[PDB]
């Protein structure tokens, strides 16, 4: 039998200081002012009595929104510390400012009264507290090391942390950029990157900052909305302090943003320069027209080196027309490039016609990724991840040349390559020359965002490849235990190449031999063992030893298992797992990128492709007018929005009751 | 489970490591029932090593052959058809029984079929149906298991790495 | 300009006949009595007026839900036509009982008001009109082809088929079913199957149909969860006009209603009759006690067979001893099976001793097989689907006997099998005799239900096969055309089989050839190429024909592409959908499964494994007392679920203020 | 130390273990010997 009693007791109540709570808790008037001055006049009651469930007179006075009862209770002078914070806290202005005019709590200890009103998000309240000189506390930059800060989080952390965020929490509330301040747009960039930047700090408080940077972004987002006119949207995508807000925008990573559709228009419109009729054309005439510009680009490049003031010479400024152009000329290069591979017996050749055309496009290239770098620097040089593949194939063939230039002067010779030894220099720049094609040939995939049916596809490939690189090292994990395993059993019976029947020793072979006599061999040959083009009895020994034979059957039996069976089938669902989420913002990503894209061809250096290329205050006043036309329409439609719901409204008949039972009276 | 990249993927491969062994009873049912049947078909057949081109008996061997001669090579070859490691000329005797060398053909194609394009596919739903479920606790599941490795080295007994322990 | 004007044009309005519809819409009392009765002294105005949006006086006094402007108009003598079944669809009592005591239509002509009643499930409206004899018509049989079905669907097929549609509707009512019926669990069993067979005849509407049988097992699920007593359980279960009811259940297809957890406890308490413990013990302890009962199944099966009457003689009455000494006869048999393949010379041997022993357990399961089609019929027989794979094995048994019998009398020689002829008897026996095996192994499948961990994925797998059945007639169908393709294409060079290097003709050689050369070896290397078996040079002549061979590897090309690429894939997306959905209900197929499995246990026939096989108003009166209790009960639970939802009653306020004015008055 | 925390581990509250506080105690606790590990760059933590 569970005794069950009260472990936690409380104090005792029921006497007159009791009796005064549960009048107020009745609410009538007339009851309650007579039972409070008779309690005053008999100087025998307190006003500290707290009810079971954890409320007093003013705090049920807050619930049930009764004026005249909070007026009467505050005139009789009760408690009042915290009253402004549960009133600002219930939301209700006829209260807050009463209280304004003049233990246990479930509030923070550094919760001030602006704070909850940034908190709650509240435009009336948020006004009527800063209408007076109310400040808000600095928290200190992220890696912040000041004997300040480290004295701080050494008396208590826990209450350092929730002041931080607090603090973040109030300064990111849309109406509190709203008010008190003077770019609300360019306040939100910054607010959200920096919620971005501690997000990843604060590893134990993750979800918070994410949220309040994403709240950052919407709030961004939808004062851009209201803007209804070209001049409007003009002057904000062009406001400084062309296109510089646009930049900005990109730069903090402003998807939601970019994605608009009126500045997608803009875009567009800019973008399509040079023809007005483009949006209503017919696939066929945008096809011819496409391959008639894109045959005369060295003509229009020749007029414009020769003229660059002319009919013809300003007809490849354009955005178009130039990415056409740059298109072109890369297609042309890989051309050449396979047209190359279309005497083989003399030491280091000199260079042939193909490749004496080959030269200028390569050191063209080289010449702009240069100037790039110094123009953009190095973060925006290695953020693009593209610069990379560049780079790289940009030093295979410079290594290339120099490898063929040394050749040519050492060797003059004429031995046949069956005589060559292995490491000859002109077999090695054959090698890096056809990783140099591959290279080049693999670097269109980036033309794929400027279509609308590629873009997405691509971007969610891209997304993917991280999942593909996680899965790797737990591939190579294995890989690399089976291979031990397996190198330690089978490098016993290593055997040499003259004893093979066609001198060849390995898995290349007809006669695949020595598969696991050596690490390297164990490698590729567990490599191999995935797309089933190792054989069987490779795991077998000259000798009979069918113990060791059973054993490494049984090693290579379990690798493949595990290999196929569960790892491959585990990437899938992982892969299908990601795509779901991914799928769902494949056309902010792609528009996006495609902005970027766009963007990276509206400057005037580089309008040359690369055969040819090594050959102010009334602006302020008008923004300021614009961003308060914008924040008055933004807060309008919010406030409807705290009005769309709601719709049961009520006290309309207690105020019209209250009115005709005083005319009665 | 110390990195915060890996710890949720190992804990969901852990998961799924049951689903695993469950589909496993299911396997070994339909592979013992189909090399039961093959070795009571093809155990009439047996050679023996001396009469083979290179003395070599069983798969591992260039001349595939005696693979249904006994269980535990009909296992065996049952087992290395799911990788398709096992040769077609394998289901051939050295008489003229073509009846018997195509009733021994459709048990190989049918016991193919069932293993590979039914199971293998039906395994790959329920990884899928069961990750769907796993991922939404990943982050509490690593948490847990990275605060358990985390206590394990809080305690002072065994300060010593492994050589110098003893 | 687009002229915006009307184009169908209603009657005029804002009369005296309008401005009377306009004080009823008003509501007040006195004003409307007066206008209606200057109205009626005048006699100038009428009372089929129609407002702008649909609705009249009293359609208006319906929605606004006012008794006394209701006894008002309706004392007034306006019109009454629909009005009853407009009050009945408002759902108001008051003024539905007022209506009962005493065009455009947006109401069916066929609608009954009964019929709306059942339609809108309210249990109090529907006694009252049901006290009184009312009643509704038969829908005729599904089939039905007499004169008057024939020529009411030939005058109008739409309203036939909307009559039958409302009077099923109104018929699978639940409050409906709880009254005016004797027996509403089996009513309902009733309906559902009924309306689920009218589901697959109705093409067209087939959602309604199946809801309609949903909701009857719904209510048949609801009633049984009433139960509160073993006793009212096991009268419920045992009810007939043991366990009649839960067979007709199973028989019905009720699997929410087998499922339910105190059917389930029963089910459970009847299976586990031995052992009262077996519910906390160990896993050890249990798997131990199961090896000790297996072991002994034959001295258990002698020592029923010698006494019937006795401590040992009673102990395989046991549902669960009798599954576990089924299991190890046929565990055994499997055994002596795997054992019989561990002089070959011979032509027609006599059988050997496993074979001898194997004898009669095949004779058993043929004796058992046929008492059971005997004892259960043919629809029962083959609804099982396993009794198709029993009766395939038996007939493939015989067919190996009486094939061996016949080898024995004939030949008595003693020649090679090298010499023996490819259609010789001996032959055929052992090859039967494998698919035997083979098919005898398999059928272990079916124990997989009576475990808890393997259930739902067996259940599953079932379900699925479905889909792989509907996928091999698109693959067929592509293999066919590719087949016919490449034959044509490749019939010309066929070559004899001794020109070949080992007299080998077809892909079971190492030297593949004639691969394409018959139909039948274009349709085996076509089955084959899925798995990658079949070599790449297959496709080549000895002639110098390169056009031809080309097209022959474009074609294999394009069918592998076809067949791997695209098929193989669509069918992973296939199962992965219907997994999804299917994955909901594993625990109630599971559970109907392994129901189903242990009813099979508790007939008193074919208690001995299959070696051994071949050598009454009381009840009514209760059942109708506890049906009471189960209605009420039910009745009152489903009364509080409507009122468990629109919380915020109102009318109190009203009817407080209406007495409160009239005290003051 | 931390009995209560042994407990909870022991009784798989993982919902009581994973919380921003204890989680945030335990880091304190395991970053004994450096107290600006959570402010470091990956190269000097490689380092
Ligand atoms: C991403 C990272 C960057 C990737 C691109 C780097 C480009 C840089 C390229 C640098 C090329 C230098 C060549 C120097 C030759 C010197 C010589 O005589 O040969 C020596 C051996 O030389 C070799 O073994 C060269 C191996 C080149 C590997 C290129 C990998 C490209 C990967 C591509 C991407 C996958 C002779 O040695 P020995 O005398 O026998 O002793
Ligand atoms: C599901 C459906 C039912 C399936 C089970 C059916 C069982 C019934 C079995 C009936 C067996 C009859 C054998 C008769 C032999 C007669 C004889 O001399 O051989 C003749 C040929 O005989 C053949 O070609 C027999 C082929 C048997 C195929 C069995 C398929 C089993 C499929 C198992 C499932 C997959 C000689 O002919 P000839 O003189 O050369 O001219
Ligand atoms: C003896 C050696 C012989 C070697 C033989 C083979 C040589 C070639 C090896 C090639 C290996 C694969 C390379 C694939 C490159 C193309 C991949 C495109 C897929 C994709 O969308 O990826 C984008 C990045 O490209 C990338 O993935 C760029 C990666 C650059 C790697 C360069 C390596 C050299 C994502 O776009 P994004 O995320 O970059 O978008 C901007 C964000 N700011
Ligand atoms: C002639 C014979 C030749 C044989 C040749 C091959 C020999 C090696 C065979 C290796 C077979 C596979 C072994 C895989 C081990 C690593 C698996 C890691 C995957 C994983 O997350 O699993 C964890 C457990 O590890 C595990 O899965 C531990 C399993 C230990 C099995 C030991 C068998 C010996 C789950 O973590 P958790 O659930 O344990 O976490 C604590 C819960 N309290
Ligand atoms: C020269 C010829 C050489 C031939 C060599 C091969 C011979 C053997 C061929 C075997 C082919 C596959 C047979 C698979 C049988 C087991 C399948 C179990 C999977 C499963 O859950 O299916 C249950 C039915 O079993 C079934 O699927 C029963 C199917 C019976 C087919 C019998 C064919 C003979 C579903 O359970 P359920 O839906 O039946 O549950 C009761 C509903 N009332
Ligand atoms: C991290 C990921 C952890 C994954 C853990 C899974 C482990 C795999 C366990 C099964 C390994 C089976 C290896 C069998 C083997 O090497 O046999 C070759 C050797 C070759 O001589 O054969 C045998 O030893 C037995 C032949 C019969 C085997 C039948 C198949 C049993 C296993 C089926 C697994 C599913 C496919
Ligand atoms: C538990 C899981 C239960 C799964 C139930 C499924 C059963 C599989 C049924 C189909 C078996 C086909 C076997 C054919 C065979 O062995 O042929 C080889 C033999 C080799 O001589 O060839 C034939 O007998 C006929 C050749 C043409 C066959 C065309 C393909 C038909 C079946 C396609 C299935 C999908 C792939
Ligand atoms: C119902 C389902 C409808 C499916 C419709 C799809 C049709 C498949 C179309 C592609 C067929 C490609 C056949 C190529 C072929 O036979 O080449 C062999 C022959 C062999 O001589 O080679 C060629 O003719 C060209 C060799 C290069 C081909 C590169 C790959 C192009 C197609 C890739 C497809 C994806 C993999
Ligand atoms: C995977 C292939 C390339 C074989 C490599 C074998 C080893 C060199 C790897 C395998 C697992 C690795 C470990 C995986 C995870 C960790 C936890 C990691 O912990 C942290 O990063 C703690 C700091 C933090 O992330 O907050 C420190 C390195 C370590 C021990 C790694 C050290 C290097 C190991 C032993
Ligand atoms: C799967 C491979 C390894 C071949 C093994 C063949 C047989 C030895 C297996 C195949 C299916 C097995 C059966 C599958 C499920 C069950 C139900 C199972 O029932 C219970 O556990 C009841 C108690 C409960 O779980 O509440 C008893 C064992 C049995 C008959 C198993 C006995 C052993 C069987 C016949
Ligand atoms: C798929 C493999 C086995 C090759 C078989 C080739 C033909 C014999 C098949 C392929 C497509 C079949 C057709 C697919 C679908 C239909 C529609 C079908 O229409 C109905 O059943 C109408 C009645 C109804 O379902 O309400 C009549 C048979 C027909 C023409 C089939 C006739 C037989 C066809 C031509
Ligand atoms: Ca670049
Ligand atoms: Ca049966
Ligand atoms: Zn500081
Ligand atoms: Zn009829």
């Amino acid at each position: 039998r569970i005794p069950l009693q009260i472990v936690r007791a409380e104090t005792e109540l029921s006497a007159e200081e009791k009796a005064f709570l549960n009048a107020v808790e009745k609410g009538d008037y007339a009851t309650v002012k007579q039972a409070l001055q008779e309690a005053e006049i008999y100087y025998n009651v307190n006003i500290n009595c707290m009810d079971p469930l954890g409320r007093s007179a003013l705090l049920i006075a807050i619930e049930n929104e009764n004026l005249e009862i909070m007026e009467l209770l505050l005139n009789h002078s009760v408690y009042v510390g915290d009253a402004l914070l549960y009133a600002i806290r219930k939301e209700v202005v006829g209260a807050v400012e009463l209280l304004l005019s003049y233990q246990f709590s479930e509030f923070t200890p550094d919760i001030t009264p602006i704070m909850l009103a940034a908190h709650t998000n509240n435009y009336e309240i948020i006004k009527l507290l800063v209408q007076k000189r109310v400040t808000i506390p600095r928290p200190h930059q992220i890696r912040c090391n000041c004997v300040e800060c480290v004295s701080s989080s050494e008396v208590d952390s826990l209450r350092h942390s929730r002041s931080r965020l607090n603090i973040y929490k109030a300064l990111a509330s849309p109406s509190l950029i709203a008010l008190s301040s003077e770019d609300p747009i360019l306040t939100a960039f910054r607010l959200g990157w920096e919620l971005k930047e501690l997000s990843k700090v604060e590893n134990e408080f993750k979800a918070e900052y994410e949220e309040l940077s994403q709240q950052c972004k919407l709030f961004a987002k939808d004062l851009l909305d209201q803007a209804r006119s070209s001049r409007e949207l003009e002057i904000i995508l062009n406001h400084r302090d062309d296109l510089a807000k646009l930049k900005v925008a990109i730069k903090y990573h402003q998807k939601e943003f970019v994605a608009q559709p009126n500045c997608q228009q803009l875009l567009a419109t800019l973008w399509y320069d040079g023809f007005p009729g483009w949006r209503r054309k017919h696939w066929v005439v945008k096809l011819l027209t496409c391959m008639t510009i894109g045959f005369l680009f060295p003509m229009l490049s020749i007029a414009y080196l020769i003229s660059p003031r002319s009919n013809l010479g300003l007809f490849i400024k354009k955005p178009f027309i130039k990415f056409i152009c740059h298109t072109a000329s890369y297609l042309t290069f890989l051309f050449m490039l396979l047209l190359a591979s279309q005497d083989l017996h003399v030491q280091g050749p000199p260079p042939t016609v193909v490749e004496w055309m080959i030269l200028p496009w390569v050191l063209g290239f080289i010449w702009g990724e240069i100037k790039e770098m110094w123009d953009g620097g190095f973060t925006e040089y290695i953020h693009d991840w593209w610069n990379l593949m560049d780079f790289a194939m940009n030093s295979l063939y410079l290594a290339t040349i120099s490898l063929k230039i040394v050749a040519y002067v050492k060797y003059n010779g004429s031995r046949p390559r069956e005589e060559w030894e292995m490491w000859h220099p002109t077999l090695i720049a054959e090698a890096l020359f056809a990783i140099s094609n591959i290279l080049s040939s693999l670097r269109l995939i980036s033309l794929f965002t400027a279509n609308s049916h590629l873009g997405p596809l691509q971007i969610s490939l891209g997304r993917m490849l991280l999942d593909i690189l996680k899965f790797l090292f737990i591939y190579c994990l294995v890989l690399l235990a089976f291979a031990n395993g397996l190198n330690q059993l089978y490098f016993y019976y290593e055997t040499r190449a003259i004893d093979e029947p066609n001198n060849c020793k390995g898995i290349r072979c007809e006669k695949q031999n020595n598969a696991f006599s050596t690490l390297f061999e164990t490698l590729q040959s567990l490599f191999w063992s995935v797309f089933g083009l190792l054989n069987l009895y490779v795991t077998n020994v000259k000798a009979r030893h069918e113990f060791t034979e059973f054993v490494g059957a049984t090693m290579f039996g379990t690798y493949n298992v595990i290999s196929l069976v569960v790892l491959l089938n585990m990437l899938i669902a992982m892969m299908n797992n990601s795509y779901q989420l991914i799928a769902d913002h494949a056309d902010i990503e792609w528009k996006f990128a495609r902005t970027k894209l766009w963007m990276s061809y509206f400057d005037e250096g580089g309008t040359l492709p690369p055969p040819f290329n090594i050959i102010s205050l009334i602006q302020n006043q008008h923004y300021q007018e614009v961003i308060r036309n914008l924040v008055k329409r933004y807060v309008a439609a919010m406030i409807r929005n705290s009005k769309t719901h709601e719709g049961l409204t009520e006290e309309n008949f207690k105020e019209l009751k209250q009115d005709i039972s005083s005319f009665r009276y």
